């Protein structure tokens, strides 16, 4: 915990010129309309548009620590929107674009974007969501649930239980949620293109998912503006701002970025929407 390795901190930013830029976001377009299934792997890095530090940018949670200093909200959790990037993986989730999300981040902004949650994966766990310790049902709030390290928030289960509610957000020695991390796998096993915004990669057995895509010959696309524990695995690898890069790949796709109400959660998918038609490619 004091002990934790909390991995490579505050390595230096890298940006693609824009010519480079534009032709890797084409690449990704192409890859995109050739993939029979897409998985997208998020991390701290699509929130940081939005006021929420990441932990290993320069001025991340753990990179500011290792320096003496705090990190900065410029929000809070409860009064957060979702990014241009949230909103966009929405869209390509309602499309039949994108087959599944695994996300390490804890922030609560897919599941309150609409995401889908039968088609994401949780692998840190949610502030927003509380469990409980008997039946396993859970509960999506409106506010944060005030503890961490899966402990008692102090509210009981209320199913037609009085089972003792606990907080998702695992501690450094937690195993991740089996169910999640089931389905997170299958999906990057089974995935011809694992799309990875905003995550360093560096933690077991979260970041090495979407190299489960490159067995079997899928490819592998890595969008961060730091070097990643995987680089030298990536098919593509973009260097600049995820807002950037994926409104420039939705108009590609020829897809609005859809407009968010507010905080609203979807437990399953709605039936798929129509698309553009793809364009010839070879
Ligand atoms: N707007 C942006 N566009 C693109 N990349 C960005 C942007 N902002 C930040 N980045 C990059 O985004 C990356 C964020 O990487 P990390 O900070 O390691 O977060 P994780 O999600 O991988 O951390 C995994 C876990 O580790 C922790 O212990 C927690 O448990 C987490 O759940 C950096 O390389 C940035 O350059
Ligand atoms: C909870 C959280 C979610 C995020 F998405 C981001 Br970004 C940041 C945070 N939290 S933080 O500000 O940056 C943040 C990071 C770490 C901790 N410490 S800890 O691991 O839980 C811990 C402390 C102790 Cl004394 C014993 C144990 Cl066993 C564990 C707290 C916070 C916080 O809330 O004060
Ligand atoms: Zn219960």
């Amino acid at each position: 915990p004091f002990t934790a390795d909390k991995g490579k901190c505050g390595l230096p930013e890298i940006f693609d010129p824009p010519e480079e830029l534009e032709r890797k976001v084409w690449e990704l377009a192409r890859l995109v309309w050739q993939s029979s299934s897409v998985v997208f792997h998020t991390g701290a890095g699509i929130s940081t548009a939005s006021g929420i530090p990441d932990f290993r940018g320069p001025h991340g949670v753990w990179t500011m620590e290792e320096r003496g200093l705090a990190p900065k909200f410029d929000t809070t959790f409860e009064s957060a929107r979702p990014t241009q990037t949230h909103m966009a993986l929405v869209q390509l989730e309602r499309v039949g674009l994108l087959r599944f999300l695994v996300s390490q981040n804890v922030d609560g902004l897919h599941v309150r974007s609409g995401f889908p949650r039968d088609k994401l994966a949780e692998l840190h766990g949610n502030m927003f969501v509380e469990e409980c310790a008997k039946c396993k049902t859970q509960y999506v709030r409106d506010t944060v649930v005030g503890t961490m390290g899966l402990k008692a928030t102090g509210r009981l289960c209320t199913v037609a239980c009085r089972g003792e509610l606990r907080d998702t957000i695992l501690d450094w020695e937690d195993s991740l949620p089996d169910r999640d991390l089931a389905l997170a796998d299958e999906a990057s096993r089974n995935a011809d293109l694992s799309i990875t915004l905003g995550t360093s990669l560096q933690i077991r057995p979260s970041g090495n998912l979407p190299l489960a895509t490159k067995r079997r010959g899928g490819r592998l696309v890595i969008v961060n503006l730091q070097p990643t524990k995987h680089d030298r695995h990536a098919d593509l690898r973009i260097h600049g701002y995820v807002d950037e890069v994926m409104t420039r790949l939705m108009k590609h796709l020829g897809l609005e970025i859809p407009a968010w109400d507010g905080p609203r959660v979807l437990e399953r998918a709605l039936p798929p929407l129509p698309r553009p038609p793809t364009p010839k490619l070879e």
